[PDB]
């Protein structure tokens, strides 16, 4: 008989899920499989992108249940796991979504290889990008495009991407009954406490398919807004509703279909003649995404600075002092301090208001190095993508992608284009609510009265700015301007 698994690492999805439904064609059991590695937290993780993790997994418990199936959370580590489970449930094929990432291809070679041993065949079908990502490398001549004109160049040739996948039946083959490893009390989806976390989740984003596909939906109420969409024009302050779509962290678990997104924008750009182009479409996000994905994925130690051959080597300063002021949120401005604080609160935050953090800390006012940076992203960011993580930080730090080290963004002005009222301020950083706006981007500038008066004294109530913009950005830049030659 046909007994199938089907894994899941990213693509906590049903819809466009190109491998549940080789899973469940022509199969008499079918066991969705995920594992779990019970430690981790005991080697880095926040509890925000966690929990949004286990929320996606218990949205496709529910999903599966009203399909007549159930979800299975295996403990430990999967070449442990599967050789077990391949002879006790009599599997013959093993399904689950591609992944480019490094430890993902040594991960992957290793349990393919015990597959052939237990006669179980291997389909790993392509859905986490758009296109396949080694098609673009291979019809570009063999070697990736490092710009995004270049990229944009490419994908145009290529065409279309594929559609998405057909929804999958409303019955499916239920695991075994009574197999000693599909245990209801053992395969069941743990609580952030069980797994060992003693602080409560504060993001506002909840995790799970149902709620991608509901924001989704949301985002193309207006279609007028989906056309005309253009990325650096957005808003960077706003927060009760964000100018962006939030999809971020969707896209990264897999509860959002690429090939969905994709499709939906087509239908629109239809009707919408003078819709925007890339790189500011929202079309050209997802590029962005298949940009970086494409390059990182064929570039040595991408996720590093020695070794990597498209970074720039940049003598970077160690300050741990400047850190950790940096990721504490007690750098002395407002305007950074808000950003720096929504990042441990919500995990996610504007991309121009990832710019003014990540050029701050670089580049701009303290010379630290962008991997020291990365790593505070890694554990906060819910919608954290290796990938879209180290590429992004090199484009700040001018370590690649981007060369233009004059652009130095002012921890001040920058967010008082946008919110002069410090209304993004007063919300995330509450000890500065009383303060006026004159003063809300320097309350080292307000008088000492006015001080008082609002409950905020520099230096006992809020932090002085560690250092001074006007000669830091000068020290930084002249540094930069040597490195580049
Ligand atoms: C220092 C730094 C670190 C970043 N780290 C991450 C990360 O770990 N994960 C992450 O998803 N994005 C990362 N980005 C990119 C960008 O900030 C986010 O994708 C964006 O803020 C998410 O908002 P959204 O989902 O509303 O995006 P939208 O503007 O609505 O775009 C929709 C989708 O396009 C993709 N996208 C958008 N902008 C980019 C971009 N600049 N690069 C690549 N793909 C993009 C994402 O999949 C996103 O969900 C980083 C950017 C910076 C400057
Ligand atoms: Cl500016």
């Amino acid at each position: 008989v046909k007994n199938s698994i089907i894994w899941f690492r990213k693509g906590l999805r049903l819809h466009d899920n190109p491998a549940l439904l080789e899973a469940c064609k022509d199969a008499k059991h079918v066991y969705p499989v995920f594992v779990l590695d019970p430690h981790f937290l005991q080697q880095k993780v926040s509890v925000n992108r966690y929990n949004f993790l286990l929320e996606s997994l218990e949205d496709l418990q529910r999903s599966f249940q009203a399909r007549g199936s159930r979800l299975l959370v295996l403990r430990g580590k999967p070449e442990e796991v599967f050789p077990r489970v391949f002879r006790e449930w009599g599997v013959t094929q093993l399904c689950f979504e591609h992944d480019t990432e490094p430890y993902a291809k040594v991960r992957d070679a290793a349990v393919r290889r015990l597959a052939a041993e237990a006669g179980v065949e291997v389909v790993t079908p392509i859905s986490h990008t758009l296109y396949d990502t080694d098609m673009l490398v291979a019809r570009n001549g063999g070697a990736a495009p490092l710009t995004m004109q270049s990229f944009t160049k490419l994908v145009d040739r290529v065409g279309d991407p594929p559609a998405p996948a057909p929804d999958p039946p409303a019955a499916m083959p239920p695991p075994a009954e009574d197999m000693p490893s599909a245990a209801p009390a053992a395969t069941g989806v743990p609580t952030w406490q069980e797994v060992g976390f003693k602080e409560p989740p504060l993001t506002v984003f909840k995790g799970g398919e149902t709620e991608a596909l509901a924001r989704l939906e949301a985002a193309f109420q207006d279609p007028k807004w989906v056309a005309g969409f253009q990325k650096p024009d957005t808003d960077p302050s706003a927060w009760e509703k964000p100018a962006t779509t939030v999809l971020s962290p969707y896209l990264k678990f897999g509860c959002l279909s690429a090939r969905l997104f994709h499709a939906r924008l087509l239908e629109v750009y239809r009707r919408h003649p003078a819709h925007s182009q890339p790189p500011v479409s929202l079309r050209g996000q997802l590029l962005w995404r298949e940009f970086f994905y494409t390059v990182g994925s064929t570039t040595p130690n991408f996720h590093r600075m020695a070794g990597n051959p498209v970074c720039k080597q940049i003598d970077w300063d160690d300050n741990p002092e400047f850190l950790a002021a940096w990721r504490e949120a007690r750098t002395g401005f407002p305007w950074i301090d808000a950003i720096m604080t929504q990042l441990v609160t919500w995990g996610w935050m504007h991309h121009l208001a990832r710019h003014s953090v990540a050029c701050f800390l670089t580049r701009g006012d303290l010379y630290v190095s962008w991997e020291r940076g990365m790593e505070v992203f890694e554990e906060h960011l819910i919608d954290q993508d290796h990938y879209l993580n180290a590429a992004n930080w090199m484009w700040l730090s001018a370590s690649a992608f981007f060369s233009q080290y004059f652009r130095v963004y002012s921890p001040v002005v920058f967010g008082k284009k946008y919110d002069p009222e410090g209304r993004f301020i007063r919300k995330f950083l509450p000890v500065l609510k009383d303060m006026p706006a004159k003063y809300i981007y320097e309350p080292w500038t307000a008088p000492l009265e006015v001080q008082r008066k609002a409950g905020c004294v520099v230096g006992r109530d809020y932090p002085a700015p560690i250092v001074d913009h006007a000669v830091a950005s000068k020290a930084c830049i002249a540094r930069m301007a040597a490195a580049y030659r």
